[PDB]
């Protein structure tokens, strides 16, 4: 899926840009590290309140991560 | 809901009508169930990103445009 995969690859690169492991962003929701490994994987079963979250932790406003997603979407 | 989760579900709403959709007609063309479109339509909590491919996938919505629209009322 495309949409899937252009998730999956802002919340890595966000994540990666805030210097932060999946570890580092998994305590800091209470998630599980597996969980975001998963989500980077796939992202088919991230809910949106999953995903208001984790752009909470990656101190990323719902607006930037979206701009950044159609940046993604759009290269493609 | 926090105001995101009731952006996004406002929008899937606001699509879903320009597009002279009903529920049903939702559900019918993203194979989701009418119980979980009335659903996400009140509360986006649980909507995941498979679910939300589908839905624009039914409501034949660029995902460039929803996220637009999406970016939009966040900022109203």
């Amino acid at each position: 899926s495309f949409l899937l995969s252009k998730v999956s690859f802002v919340i890595k690169k966000i994540r990666l840009e805030k210097g932060m492991t999946q570890e580092d962003l998994a305590y800091k929701s209470n998630l599980d590290r597996t969980y975001i490994s998963g989500i980077e994987r796939n992202s088919a079963n991230l809910t949106i309140k999953s995903l208001e979250l984790i752009m909470k932790g990656l101190e990323v406003s719902d607006v930037v991560f979206f701009e950044m997603l159609i940046k993604e979407i759009l290269k493609h």
